[PDB]
């Protein structure tokens, strides 16, 4: 079906046969989209392996995609037991899952996690304390994701656990049995997915339900929900809380040593609304709008989704062209935040573009870091109070500087995740 | 997922890891599901490998999963370039063909088809001659088949060809290069389906195309209607018209042989309404009331599709029972069309059945030769005239006996095909 794209008169790279576009992955996915963008433009259309996939950067053809026809045309991503996980449940079946999630995401029960994840906030000083009176650089990952880790379980659990200084609680070492090869050879060879995470993991997990069959769990218990369609939730929450949450702080953090002016100017945002080290709330970080838009900025930079994808379901047309059915549709949030068209000096870290003066001129389908429409992140507030919360914390208590050993420029990941190519790594001085 | 149907509480044979339930095919298809009506009643769960299959035989559920719920739930059958087939096509696709091929076979266009498959019939007798003054038993697949394969090129295509005459008319061999152990293999294996008929053929018809891009062909012509969506459909027309009609005229003239009443009382109706070898027309046919009940009877013995088959495209809840998503639900017709419940003396051949006087206590439910619903068999009416106009001209012609050969009782083939396990072979003599 490589045929396809210049039978619709779609301009885009020249697929092999088999391999279609995947060696131009080299550069990287977001590279890639990058020059995509540049040279073909708006609209373009490339194969993975057999797959064609339709990338649109126009903002109407998005809002189209990820809004207007979305639950008639665009309802799912592509699927390339976790049937049963909401990202990638289908149809009638995600909304009804969609639907029982909703309220365990409110603005509401946000509010109710907040001192339960402000303590890890203070496990995270401590830790950051050892480190820093060692008077010494620190890997930012080892206590991001000690903090992201010891968060997302006693959200999704309710287990009071200290990832970095208990080295095998039961639970924390399974929870750290997670992990591409896969991806690339399942991108140009899906046709062996019909042939195929350690079922040792589910077990404990499916077991583990129990102590709460007798957290989101119990939220969520609040067609019947399947005890392992619960499973299916929980390790989708617990791969979302936990490698994204890390990655971005690691990213806000490297963003905000290179940057002195905004984390000073952050770190006094902080004290007029927390003086004096005080404990960060609910209402208080809603309050913080320069900790908002240093947040939305590092994510406009560094979308750790990267695209967005849409199957289209049925032959249809929108805004004036024509989407074959099984066409993967694709929007490069990275290439788009990224785009001079829409953003001045766009490689800059200036958090003044999403001030209360520049917000308004921000298309919110250009700038997709959690998505939009009916199926966009679920778990946005969550992870924005999460990182914030964090943030808090920490530059409540330390300023933050490059070493020698600070990679400057940060150079990305070559593979399929959105990660530092090397691990930030920076200095910590307690104020 | 064999676990279903015990989760469900439906009853069934015991499937094994992988294979599920087909070690239970060795019996045939049909006597599976026989000795299962027998056992488990009116419902019943097996597993074709891993795939949950819901075998339904109470007329209510039928025909909420044929018709009523057919556009909503039950679309598709399971699809275990040839996915622009009119029966493999789903949805909104499956919907756009068949609205462009209704026309193609109305009753309407069949009239105007009648006097080129008569022609046909014509040269039946000739060939069935040759061999009848020889005296000597005839083997009815090669006179039917050789029949069937000549009306189905010049009806789909419009060359007048002699396949038994004419051995490599270059359309002829091409036709014939058409062709178990792929189905169980796939059954059980469907699971390496995304890994996989001649290139050679598609191109001689997709080229053959031309000759006519200057028959159904025409019909089909009168989103666009991509030259090989109309290669995907002549190559369903002629692998329907050529394996059904000569079959199903195979058991056709093995129960009129063996029942000379029969055979002989459906001569007279053709010497009534056609007297002394007066050429059949479509009205004409229209009339003969107990050709009609000979046709229906023998089809009501041997429905060629031996099972209808719907896909449960969402969980869903018919008449009182809970269909989940991805069950394949099967109206096991060759077992309802022999259920002691709703015939008298199933094994029997009795045209009567289907009199005006008893015809009407027939529930159109568990009679489904053709199937039932938007997505029955659109060749009926077609296929119909197409036995109807052969069966004339030969009972015009000659009369059918038994022979030292002939296989009695007929003994059906053990494979996943309802033909005869020993060809039909009778005797021929001239009226
Ligand atoms: C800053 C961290 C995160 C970012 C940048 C992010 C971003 C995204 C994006 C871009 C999407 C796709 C939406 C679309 O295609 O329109 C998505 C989907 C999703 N996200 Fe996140 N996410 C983050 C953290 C989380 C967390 C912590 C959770 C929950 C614990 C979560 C739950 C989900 C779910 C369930 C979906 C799928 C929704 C659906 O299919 O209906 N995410 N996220
Ligand atoms: C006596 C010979 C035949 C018999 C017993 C027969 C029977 C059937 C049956 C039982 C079905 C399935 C319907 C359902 O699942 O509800 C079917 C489908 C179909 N038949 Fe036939 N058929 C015969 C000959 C033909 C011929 C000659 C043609 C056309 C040239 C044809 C075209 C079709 C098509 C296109 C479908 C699929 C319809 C759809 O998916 O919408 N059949 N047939």
């Amino acid at each position: 079906s490589h045929g396809l794209f210049k039978k619709l008169g779609i301009p885009g790279p020249t697929p092999l046969p088999f391999l279609g576009n995947i060696l131009s992955y080299h550069k990287g996915f977001c590279m890639f989209d990058m020059e995509c963008h540049k040279k073909y433009g708006k609209v373009w259309g490339f194969y993975d392996g057999q797959q064609p996939v339709l990338a649109i950067t126009d903002p109407d053809m998005i809002k189209t995609v990820l809004v207007k026809e979305c639950y008639s045309v665009f309802t799912n991503r592509r699927p390339f037991f976790m049937k049963s996980a909401i990202s990638i449940a289908e149809d009638e079946e995600w909304k009804r899952l969609r639907s029982l999630l909703s309220p365990t995401f409110t603005s509401g029960k946000l509010k109710e996690m907040v001192p339960i994840i402000a303590q890890y906030g203070d496990v995270l000083v401590r830790n950051l304390r050892r480190e820093a009176e060692t008077g010494k650089p620190v890997t930012l990952k080892d206590v991001f994701g000690a903090y992201s880790m010891d968060v997302i379980t006693s959200t999704s659990f309710g287990v009071n656990i200290d990832s970095l200084n208990n080295p095998q609680d039961p639970f924390v070492e399974n929870t750290k049995k997670l992990l591409d090869p896969f991806f690339l050879s399942i991108t140009v060879f899906p046709f062996l997915i019909p042939i195929l995470f350690p079922r040792e993991v589910t077990n404990f997990l499916r077991k583990s339900v129990k102590r709460m069959k007798e957290d989101f769990l119990q939220l969520m218990i609040d067609k019947a929900l399947s005890d392992l369609e619960l499973v299916a939730q929980s390790i989708i929450f617990i791969f979302a809380g936990y490698e994204t949450t890390s990655s971005v702080l690691s990213f806000i953090m490297y963003e905000l040593a290179t940057h002195p002016d905004v984390q000073q100017k952050l770190q006094e945002e902080i004290d007029a609304v927390l003086p004096n080290k005080a404990p960060p709330t609910y209402d208080t970080v809603l309050q913080m709008e320069y900790l908002d838009m240093v947040v939305n900025e590092t994510l406009r930079l560094f979308p750790i989704a990267m695209r967005l994808e849409r199957v289209c379901k049925k032959d249809v047309e929108i805004n004036g062209m024509f989407i074959p059915k099984g066409v993967v549709v694709m929007i490069p949030s990275y290439a788009l935040h990224r785009d001079p068209k829409y953003w001045t000096e766009p490689e800059k870290f200036l958090p003044e573009r999403f001030s209360k003066k520049n917000k308004d001129n921000i298309d919110p389908y250009i700038y997709t870091p959690f998505g939009s429409g009916p199926r966009n992140c679920i778990g946005m507030r969550f992870a924005l109070m999460n990182m914030k919360l964090a943030l808090i914390r920490v530059l409540q208590n330390f300023s933050f500087k490059p070493c020698k050993e600070t990679q400057i420029p940060l150079k990305l990941s070559l593979g399929g995740l959105l990660q530092p190519e090397k691990p930030v790594v920076l200095k910590v001085e307690s104020r």
